[PDB]
C-alpha cells in the first residue's frame, strides 16, 4: 500500500481536486455522469468509456494504479467525456476547462 513518490504526488492532485477551493467547478465531476437523471439522450452510446473522481479516488485508494501515466489518462479520459458530450457552449465545458487547467498544471510539476 505504499505509493511511489509520484503517485504520492497524484494523490496529492486528487485530494486538490476534490477539496473546497475547486468545489464549484468540480462538484459535476464528484460522481458518475447519471444519465437517466440528466436526460443524456444517447449519452452511453456516444460515451464508451465514463469517468468521474469517485472512481479516479477508489482506483488511488485502494493502490490499484501501476503509474501516474494510468492516473492521468483516467483524469483527461473524465474531461474528454464531457468535450465529447457536449456543446462548446454548455456552463459544464466551461467547469471541467477550469478544472483540467488545474490538474494540467500540477501534473506537470511531478517529480521525474
Ligand atoms: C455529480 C454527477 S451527476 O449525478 O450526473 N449530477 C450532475 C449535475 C450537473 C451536471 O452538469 C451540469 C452543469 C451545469 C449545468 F447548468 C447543468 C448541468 F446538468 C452534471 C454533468 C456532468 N458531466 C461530466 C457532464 O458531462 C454533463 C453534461 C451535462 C448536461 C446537462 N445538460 C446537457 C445538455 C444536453 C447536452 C447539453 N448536458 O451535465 C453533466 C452532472
Amino acid at each position: 500500500g505504499k505509493l511511489s513518490e509520484q503517485l504520492k504526488h497524484c494523490n496529492g492532485i486528487l485530494k486538490e481536486l476534490l477539496s473546497k477551493k475547486h468545489a464549484a467547478y468540480a462538484w459535476p465531476f464528484y460522481k458518475p455522469v447519471d444519465a437517466s437523471a440528466l436526460g443524456l439522450h444517447d449519452y452511453h452510446d456516444i460515451i464508451k468509456h465514463p469517468m468521474d473522481l469517485s472512481t479516479v479516488k477508489r482506483k488511488m485508494e485502494n493502490r490499484d494504479y501501476r503509474d501516474a501515466q494510468e492516473f492521468a489518462a483516467d483524469v483527461r479520459l473524465m474531461f474528454s467525456n464531457c468535450y465529447k458530450y457536449n456543446p462548446p457552449d454548455h456552463d459544464v465545458v466551461a467547469m471541467a476547462r477550469k478544472l483540467q487547467d488545474v490538474f494540467e498544471f500540477r501534473y506537470a510539476k511531478m517529480p521525474d
